[PDB]
């Protein structure tokens, strides 16, 4: 159909694959825009002014996987590994609860050392500070999941990172899409606001996959969704592949938005690294969460996903006072609870 003819079928939530397939695959500047237009004002509408902040501590770049997309992966061996001790975590979360956080997310690579029982005593100890508390941990058996719920963690999340089976398990070598799906599915059944989400320009992915994407956040209600540019890491099979669109991504973002109203969906870092102010746009395009890094040095440039991460040379403590500046000058508001899902039930 014509973009105006688009617009009007996701004006009035006519979400067909074939709605979908059409806004991924138009290119239209006035259409984009529009796009993009309709997204910002459905998380204005449903979600408001504040800009949630999720001070992020990335604890260990351990990992036991070999995601080929992944500079934490196991096989690069021009990797500095690190941990954070129990301790350091504690305090590095009370330093940005100081500093007006009031979710805070614990991340790593796949560390067996710290599962479940460090985990749960670190989650604890942050509890007692009166936030939220994100866990994104990777793939671990349901009774640490369920230990973690236990002893007060709040959220997960678990990118479904691609809903091709066959894609996911070429990337993804040590698992599977089933097994993925059957973690989120777990999470959701033990009481976690659960995250999902997906890499855009993959690959191999096509646009039909990113239509399957879309279908699959809707399908399962999510209320966290991630999603972000695949970026080429030097130290990874996938070097030498192409990064993924930004415009083409921010759509993805916009459509997420339009399809699952009240969720939580983040200004991700990729989004920053592969574009100048990537993240304050897509802020503007249907997001309403953002993620400031809060992992401290010497780790913070060692935690490398992708190269060329924004934020690592800025001092411990800059990163909330960044963003909340940013809130300002987007003419936004900070988040004044932790930011839970407030979903509105409709029709
Ligand atoms: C109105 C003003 C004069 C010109 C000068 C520079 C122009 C922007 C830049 O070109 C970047 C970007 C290109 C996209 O294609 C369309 C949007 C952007 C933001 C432009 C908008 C507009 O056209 C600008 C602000
Ligand atoms: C600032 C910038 C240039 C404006 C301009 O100078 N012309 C006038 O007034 C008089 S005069 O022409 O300057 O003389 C305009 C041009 C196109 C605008 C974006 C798009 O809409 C898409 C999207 C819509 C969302 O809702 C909010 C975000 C987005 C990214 C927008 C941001 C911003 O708003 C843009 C970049
Ligand atoms: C940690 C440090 C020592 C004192 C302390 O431990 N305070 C703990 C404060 C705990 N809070 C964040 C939960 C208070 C809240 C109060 S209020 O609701 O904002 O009124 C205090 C002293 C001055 C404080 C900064 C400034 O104000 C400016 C700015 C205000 C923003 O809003 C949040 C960010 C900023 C950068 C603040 C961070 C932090 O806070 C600072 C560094
Ligand atoms: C300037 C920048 C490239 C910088 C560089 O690497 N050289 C390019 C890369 C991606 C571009 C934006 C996206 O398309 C979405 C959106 C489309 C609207 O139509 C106009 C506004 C938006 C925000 C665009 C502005 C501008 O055109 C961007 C920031
Ligand atoms: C201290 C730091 C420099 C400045 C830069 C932007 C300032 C915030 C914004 O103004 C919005 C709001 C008022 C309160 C808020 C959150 C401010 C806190 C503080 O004043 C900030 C962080
Ligand atoms: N090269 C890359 N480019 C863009 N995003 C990447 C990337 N490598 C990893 N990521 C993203 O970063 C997210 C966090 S990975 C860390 C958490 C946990 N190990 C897990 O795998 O879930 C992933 O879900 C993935 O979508
Ligand atoms: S994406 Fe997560 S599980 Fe996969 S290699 Fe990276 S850190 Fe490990
Ligand atoms: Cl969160
Ligand atoms: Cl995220
Ligand atoms: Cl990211
Ligand atoms: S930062």
């Amino acid at each position: 159909m014509t973009g105006r003819e688009i617009l009007e079928k996701l004006e009035r939530r006519e979400f067909t694959r074939e709605v979908l397939k059409e806004a991924l695959s138009i290119n239209d500047r006035g259409f984009n825009e529009a796009l993009f237009k309709l997204a910002d004002e459905i998380r204005r509408k449903y979600v408001g002014d504040e800009v949630h902040i999720r001070a992020i501590i990335e604890f260990s770049n351990v990992c036991r996987k070999n995601c080929l997309y992944c500079g934490l992966r196991r096989d690069n061996k021009n990797l500095k590994r690190y941990r954070m001790t129990p301790e350091e975590i504690v305090e590095r979360a009370r330093l940005a609860v100081q500093f007006g956080a009031k979710t805070i997310v614990l991340q790593s690579g796949e560390d067996p050392y710290x599962m479940p029982d460090v985990i749960s005593d670190i989650v604890k100890e942050i509890k007692k500070m009166g936030v939220a508390v994100t866990l994104s941990l990777g793939e671990w058996p349901r009774e640490y999941y369920e230990k973690w719920k236990e002893a007060g963690a709040d959220r997960y999340l678990l990118r479904h990172e691609t809903a091709n089976p066959v894609l996911h398990r070429k990337l993804r070598p040590d698992t599977s899409f089933e097994n993925r799906l059957n973690c989120l599915l777990t999470l959701k059944e033990l009481g976690y606001e659960t995250g999902a989400g997906s890499m855009v320009g993959l690959p191999g992915q096509t646009i039909d996959d990113l239509v399957d994407d879309l279908l699959f956040l809707k399908e399962h209600d999510f209320d966290m969704v991630g999603i972000g540019p695949f970026i080429p890491h030097p130290d990874t099979p996938l070097a030498n592949e192409k990064k993924g669109d930004f415009t083409l991504t921010l759509k993805m973002v916009a459509l997420t938005r339009i399809l699952l109203p009240d969720s939580n969906i983040p200004a991700t870092t990729a989004m920053g690294t592969i574009v100048p102010g990537g993240r304050e746009i897509t802020l503007r395009c249907g997001a309403n969460v953002i993620m400031p890094n809060w992992t401290p040095s010497p780790y913070r440039q060692l935690y490398q996903l992708y190269p060329g991460k924004i934020c690592v040379f800025e001092k411990d403590t800059a990163c909330i006072p960044c963003v909340m500046k940013m809130i300002e000058l987007l003419g936004r508001k900070p988040g004044r609870d932790w930011g839970g899902r407030k979903r509105v039930f409709e029709t």
